[PDB]
């Protein structure tokens, strides 16, 4: 028999092959064997050793044998001796907890590492254990090698976690598929104390969930930042779903990568490797805002990234949930930021009444639609603060006081989604030049349905229709008649949040007051010019006052960017201001009523809302659904919306003119009993507020969501937009808003 000194592999650096197992009798230790097995350049095992365990005659046949069976019953991985003293065998490496040594050291091959060890470890100390002589000694020459890519490329067999704090919950996939070793029994055994709103991960087969990634496939721009991975993703997937479910294990505090290192548990060199990377792979996460986000606040000298990215100022206007997000996000990552805000208070459409005993009304913004992976969710859970998930019963109440049977409601809804249906056949084959306003597209399609059917509907089943006809106008901020029928409803293309819809009982308000605590934000400061046309960006605001940045980011409302209040120098492209025009500025107001007792609670027994019955066609939109403000059922406090063309109705009514109507709604909509006067009310007018003049954005005939996307386009990566106008996934919401906030951050931070 011919025997080696070198390692079987063609040109592995390793000049003098030394076996790390030593389980034979006979083991070639350092010298000459039939065959060097490679695992790495710094790792190889002798042939006496590899028989040891893969001969049925030798002494580790049995725990070979024994792993073999757990291994493939488990994972789609092959087992070989290979694979399995990788596993099993390959001696641990682990870093001195000292901070200012860090060196990497081998742990004797009985020790198996657990994260108290590598929370604990300092050189040359017994593990699970003075002088810091052992500390000056140098690393094996090994370590270093493994910082390169060659000694990736050498490396034989992909790296495999134990006891991923991921693993319960990726119990779907088999463990190797995610980068987790199918011997693990932790691995392979609701996760307890995980907020059930955080749901990062996709079931097999799943889609259409927001914010939800693959733990079994790399995304595009993982790739593009981490090429090395494209062959063999397992390694990067395993680090990606670590830092996953420990950022949302503990959300309220900055994930970093000495709180990962001792939760990566795997034999080998490889360890460094996975140590190394780890760190790179949380700043691209907290970059992207996937990590290390929402409320979160760092001081100074703990910045989220590395020195590297802080080398920039920005100016940022408008401090609404964009713009304080985006705000946010810089600073924490160690940028430079000022806010310039025009109104005399932050917020913009989040705007909050406390002054109503018992309870907070939102002027503004105050639901959460779709809680799961929802950033607003992570933020109420940051804070502690809690949200009311709303119930179905919503009785619709006539003028007289009748309350209408829920097979009507059912009825009618019924027949209004099969308009929109078939609104959503005519369309499949029509450009943007054969759109048609969707009210008209309906009303078409109704008349059709009612000379072709012949069906006869009651006045009261005429006005209930009326009803959902102004549920949609409430949700696209206007009459139909300005909203494309092609275009409607295009961001549901995408994934949308799924789970439960909420009321945000503490108010956004709490929110933004976070996001903005400690930065540099000026108000009543409302921009005039931005001029890019030199090295740094020249911001002045309507008295005069200058200031410069090498980067500025708008978040004004998109009606602001329709009047072109603010001048860029150079100009805006025709191309984005086509865009900017091609959506709408859709609006709704809101009125609040404090009442001195329930009286709607014996009719309304306890659910979160009531619908009215709109009387006629020239009433639709008018208060058509109120708002019980106190979930507990304690308070007295009405609040409702007016919609559609009743928005239009009310714009040259005053307050009292505007309560009037409201009160004289409620006691024909309680026509039976007795209504208190109001103690306390608020009239909304964002239409007319200067620097809002909306709700929110549509698109309207002719447009497409392409718009979202070319809006947000930025500028020589100089002048970058954000709000909710900007969000093509996500239109219209806080929760898009404060996304596209964090998105242009990190555009900005990656310069
Ligand atoms: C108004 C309203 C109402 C009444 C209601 C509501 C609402 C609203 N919503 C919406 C929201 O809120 C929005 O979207 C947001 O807020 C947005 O954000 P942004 O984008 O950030 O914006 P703003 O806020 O507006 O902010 C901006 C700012 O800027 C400023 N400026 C301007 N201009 C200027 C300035 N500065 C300086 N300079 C210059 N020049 C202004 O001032 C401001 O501040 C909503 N949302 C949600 O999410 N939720 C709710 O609840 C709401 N709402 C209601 O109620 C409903 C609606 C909806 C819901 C659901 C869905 Br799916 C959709 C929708
Ligand atoms: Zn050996
Ligand atoms: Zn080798
Ligand atoms: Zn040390």
């Amino acid at each position: 028999e011919k025997k080696y000194r070198k390692c079987e592999k063609a040109g592995c650096t390793a000049t003098c092959p030394v076996c790390f197992a030593s389980a034979s009798e006979r083991c070639a230790k350092n010298g000459y064997t039939s065959r060097w097995y490679h695992l790495s350049c710094g790792e190889h095992f002798c042939n006496e050793c590899f028989d040891h365990y893969y001969r049925s005659h030798k002494d580790g046949y049995d725990k070979y044998t024994t792993w073999k069976k757990i291994w493939t019953s488990n994972g789609k991985t092959e087992p070989s001796p290979k694979a399995f003293m990788a596993d099993q065998q390959l001696p641990y490496w682990v870093q001195c907890t000292k901070p200012e040594c860090r060196k990497w050291r081998q742990l004797t091959k009985e020790i198996q590492l657990t994260p108290q060890i590598a929370k604990t470890y300092r050189c040359g100390m017994k593990p699970n254990t003075e002088t810091s002589d052992h500390c000056s000694l140098p690393e094996d020459l090994r370590v270093l090698e493994v910082s390169n890519h060659w000694w990736y490329s050498m490396l034989i067999l992909p790296p495999l976690l134990k006891d991923s704090v991921a693993a319960p919950l990726l119990s779907a996939y088999y463990p190797d598929c995610v980068g987790m070793s199918p011997s693990c029994t932790s691995t392979n055994r609701h996760v307890p104390g995980m907020n059930r709103y955080f749901q990062p991960f996709y079931q097999p087969n799943e889609c259409g969930k927001a914010l939800c990634v693959r733990p079994d496939v790399m995304e595009l721009d993982e790739l593009y930042e981490f090429p090395e991975y494209s062959r063999d993703p397992t390694m990067y997937l395993a680090l990606r779903n670590l830092i996953l479910a420990l950022w949302y294990t503990n959300c309220k505090e900055a994930l970093t990568p000495q709180k990962c290192i001792p939760h990566i548990i795997v034999r080998g060199l490889v360890r460094i490797r996975c140590v190394q990377e780890v760190e790179r792979i949380l700043y691209f996460m907290t970059r992207k805002g996937l990590i290390n986000t929402g409320v979160l606040s760092v001081g100074a000298d703990q910045y989220l990234l590395p020195k590297d990215y802080h080398n920039k100022s920005v100016i940022i206007i408008g401090a609404g949930p964009a713009g304080l997000a985006a705000a946010r996000q810089l600073h924490n990552f160690g940028i430079k930021v000022t806010v310039l805000e025009a109104k005399d208070r932050i917020g913009g459409r989040v705007w909050d009444d406390k002054s109503f005993k018992g309870v907070t009304v939102g002027r503004g913004a105050q639901i959460v639609n779709g809680c799961i992976n929802n950033p607003v969710a992570l933020m109420c859970e940051q804070l502690g603060i809690s949200m009311h998930k709303f119930g179905e019963r919503c009785d619709l109440i006539q003028e007289g006081g009748r309350i209408t049977d829920p097979t009507i409601d059912k009825r009618m809804d019924f027949h209004f989604n099969a308009l929109l249906d078939v609104v959503s056949e005519w369309r499949k084959d029509k450009t943007q030049l054969q759109d048609v306003p969707l009210g008209e597209k309906i009303e078409e399609i109704y008349k059709a349905f009612i000379k072709e059917s012949g069906i006869q509907f009651s006045e009261l089943e005429g006005q209930v229709l009326q009803f959902h006809l102004s549920n949609l106008e409430y949700a696209c901020g206007s009459n139909l008649h300005q909203v494309s029928a092609r275009s409607w409803d295009h961001n549901e293309f995408f994934a949308q949040f799924a789970g439960d819809h909420t009321l945000l009982t503490p108010g956004y308000s709490v929110i933004i007051e976070k996001l903005a605590e400690g930065l540099d934000i000026q108000l009543k400061s409302p921009v005039q010019c931005i001029d890019y046309s030199g090295d740094e960006v020249q911001v002045t605001t309507t008295d005069g006052t200058g200031y410069s940045a090498q980067k500025v980011l708008v978040t004004v409302p998109l009606a602001l960017l329709q009047k072109g209040a603010i001048q860029f120098n150079p100009p805006l492209s025709e191309k984005k201001m086509k865009a900017i025009n091609s959506l709408g500025a859709g609006i709704i107001e809101k009125i609040a009523l404090q009442f001195p007792y329930r009286f709607w609670d014996s009719k309304v027994q306890g659910a979160d809302f009531f619908g009215h019955v709109p009387p006629s066609a020239s009433k639709r939109g008018l208060f058509a659904v109120f708002y019980d403000m106190d979930p507990q059922k304690k308070h007295s406090v009405l609040m409702s919306v007016i919609a559609g063309e009743a928005v239009a109705s009310v714009r040259t009514l005053d307050d009292k003119q505007v309560l009037q109507q409201c009160m004289a709604t409620l006691r024909e909509l309680f026509k039976e009993q007795e209504v208190p006067d109001p103690t306390k009310y608020f009239v909304t007018r964002w239409s007319t507020d200067p620097w809002i003049q909306m709700a929110y954005s549509f698109v309207k005939t002719g447009g497409s969501g392409e718009a979202y996307d070319i809006i947000a386009e930025d500028i020589q990566g100089t002048v970058f937009f954000a709000g909710e106008a900007t969000n093509r996934h996500f239109p219209q919401t806080v929760t898009g808003a404060y996304l596209s906030g964090v998105r242009e951050a990190s555009k900005i931070a990656a310069f």
